[PDB]
């Protein structure tokens, strides 16, 4: 059980740029010791490992309130083309930061005629 992300997606057709929206999350995996972990979400449409946002860190929740909204420049014609990862991490002070697991999002999957704003299960990277 890794939890779940809410996000949004929308893609401003006049800028040619899609925003993704990372809202919160939900009964996330506990990745430290203590019974909790200290989220953040990193973001980057794939085949572009190059332009990576992440999120705040949210200390010591399971249930992290986001509120982070990213953008990626990419034509409407190659968008069926991406992959959205949105990762979830959990920060440490004392160690690497841990995965808890991320959410894959082929662009194909969704219509971006109008806003979407959705909740997905994480996963194990693969
Ligand atoms: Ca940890
Ligand atoms: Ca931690
Ligand atoms: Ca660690």
């Amino acid at each position: 059980e890794l939890g779940q992300l809410q996000y949004s997606l929308d893609y401003d057709f006049q800028s040619g740029q899609l925003l993704v929206g990372i809202l919160q999350a939900m009964g996330l995996a506990a990745l430290d010791l203590g019974g909790s972990s200290d989220p953040y979400v990193r973001v980057y449409l794939l085949p572009d490992k190059r332009r990576r946002y992440e999120t705040k860190v949210h200390r010591q929740t399971l249930n992290p309130h986001f509120g982070e909204t990213f953008a990626f420049k990419v034509p409407y014609v190659e968008l069926g083309g991406r992959v959205l990862v949105m990762a979830v991490y959990d920060f440490d002070r004392f160690s690497r930061n841990d995965a808890i697991g991320e959410v894959r999002v082929p662009m194909s999957s969704v219509d971006l005629g109008r806003p979407v704003q959705a909740w997905r299960e994480l996963q194990a990277a693969p």
